[PDB]
């Protein structure tokens, strides 16, 4: 009934902090292959911001991303919608809003290492297994993950 | 292999933030009758401290308490051991160490509102149902918890 999108960050007021915990809680529930401590580390890392999906006070989704304005792309880390609220298009809205945030900041590229079970969702948001940014841009900067496949998205206007 | 006891709180240290979150996760998994956001609120509250049990870098247990020096007791909010590690004398250790901390701080009585299933566990730690510290001392200072049983016990030097 009321639904909000906030880019948040630990760079730490009381409200966002509740949201930061809520995001960590949402992520750890969906991403079973991610240890809670690791999520907490990245989520609270000041070089990472998280785009939070609030519904009626409560965090229900988010995308954790790290921007590399120098490389000309953004690494997408932990994106999740809570189980209740899956398949209602929330995840596509988050990616859309993420996409618009970045057009303003003039980063036109997304990179992520995709779980096997969610390659489907990224392909819908325009990601491809075939990457158009040269290796020399992201190798080293971006976290490689075990048996996740790397996908890119090249936004526009 | 390494096992630590730290008394923590929100009174921006990067270590204790991760610990406080790690504590919120453990408290949240183990106590269904308490909503995640409530736990977050109290855990990070500057009048609440928490006894963290770290194991090899990671929180596996804790006791959140609020000290009432002006009263003569300490109120026990949450305590829990992560599930891997239950039935290993870990929570007995935590409570023992909590007792020491408070003796060293001149607060002899512990109060808790105990939930239907851990009455067993508190009873062993000297805890009981009959309080010896006057109702007027704690009522309205402590937080009544619904269909929990109030309990209390004293600790020697
Ligand atoms: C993946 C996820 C973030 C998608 O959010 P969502 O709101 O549930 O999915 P949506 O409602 O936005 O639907 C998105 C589209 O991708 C599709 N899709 C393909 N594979 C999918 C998958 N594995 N999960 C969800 N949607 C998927 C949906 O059917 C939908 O297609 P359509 O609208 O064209 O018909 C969410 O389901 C989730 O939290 N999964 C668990 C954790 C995870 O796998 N994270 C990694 C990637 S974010
Ligand atoms: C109850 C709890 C906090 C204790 O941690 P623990 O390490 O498993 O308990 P211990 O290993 O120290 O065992 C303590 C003694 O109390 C007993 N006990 C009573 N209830 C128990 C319970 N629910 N779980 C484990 N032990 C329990 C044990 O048998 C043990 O007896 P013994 O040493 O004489 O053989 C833990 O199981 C937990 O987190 N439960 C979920 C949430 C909860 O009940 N919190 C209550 C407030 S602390």
């Amino acid at each position: 009934k009321v639904i909000e999108f906030h880019v948040v960050g630990n760079s730490p007021n009381k409200k966002i902090l509740m949201w930061l915990v809520g995001l960590q809680n949402v992520f750890s529930h969906q991403l079973p292959r991610m240890p809670k401590e690791y999520i907490t580390r990245l989520v609270f890392d000041p070089k990472h911001k998280t785009l939070a999906l609030i519904k009626d006070g409560r965090v229900i989704g988010g995308i954790c991303f790290r921007m590399f304005p120098s490389q000309g792309f953004t690494e997408i880390v932990f994106c999740a919608v809570t189980s209740n609220e899956q398949v209602k298009g929330y995840g596509t809205h988050l990616m859309n809003h993420l996409k618009e945030y970045h057009i303003k900041h003039d980063i036109l590229n997304f990179l992520t290492y995709a779980d096997e079970y969610a390659i489907g969702y990224f392909k819908k948001q325009g990601f491809s297994k075939e990457i158009k940014i040269p290796k020399t841009k992201y190798v080293g900067y971006i976290k490689d993950y075990e048996g996740a496949t790397l996908m890119g998205c090249e936004l526009n206007p």
